[PDB]
């Protein structure tokens, strides 16, 4: 069997500090030992965001974390006898910051210029609007963006001219009518909303200039 790793849920509240796991060294009864820790987040920037009870070897986190700032922390423990002799070899402990969804997805832009041709046939791909999300796009949907249009303008010759692939944010003519003659440009309001379209959201525009 083996020892499992250590992950600590970001943005935690309750009271601080909090007990991660517990450290040891068989020189428990043989002498007196004092545990300490080295690394960033311990004895380096960020300064002591992690501490260990010298007499119990109880790891600790004296505040909340940001998986966007640092998702993983690497921490090293040491054992010393009351007299100043390392009894154990510096052991390494790894601490993972799980994620939570506190990031509004961000359209890479606010104004995505675009262009379509009159002929165009219902299916023609006109352009694409694109966004980013920094929450754990790898082990949570928390960075799963889902696109939709909010308001087209002018709404002629029909409400709902173009449409947008949710999954990839591409706009394609949805029905016919585009007539450069009377509606030369169009102003689409796209909306990216993470969590597969059930969480944080943002918006930007799309200017589809109909061509001859
Ligand atoms: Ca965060
Ligand atoms: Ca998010
Ligand atoms: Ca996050």
């Amino acid at each position: 069997w083996v020892i499992p790793p250590i992950s600590c849920p970001e943005n935690e509240k309750g009271e601080f500090p909090k007990n991660l796991v517990q450290i040891k060294s068989n020189r428990d009864k043989e002498t007196k030992v004092f545990y300490s820790i080295t690394g960033q987040g311990a004895d380096k920037p960020p300064v002591g965001v992690f501490i260990i009870e010298r007499e119990t070897g109880w790891l600790k986190v004296t505040q909340p974390l940001d998986r966007e700032a640092i998702a993983k922390y690497i921490l090293y423990s040491h054992a010393v006898s009351s007299n100043g002799e390392a009894v154990e070899d510096p052991m390494e402990i790894v601490i993972t910051v799980t994620d939570q969804n506190d990031n509004r997805p961000e359209f890479t832009q606010e104004v995505f210029e675009g262009s379509v041709a009159e002929g165009a046939v219902p299916g023609t791909s006109v352009m694409k609007v694109s966004a980013t999300d920094a929450d754990d796009d790898v082990n949570t949907y928390n960075a799963a963006i889902a696109y939709t249009i909010v308001s087209q303008d002018p709404e002629l010759p029909h409400k709902n001219m173009f449409t947008v692939n949710r999954d990839t944010g591409v706009i394609s003519v949805l029905t016919s009518g585009l007539d450069r003659e009377s509606y030369p440009t169009y102003t689409l309001v796209v909306q990216a909303a993470d969590l597969q379209g059930e969480g944080l959201s943002t918006t930007a525009k799309a200017v589809i200039t109909v061509k001859d």
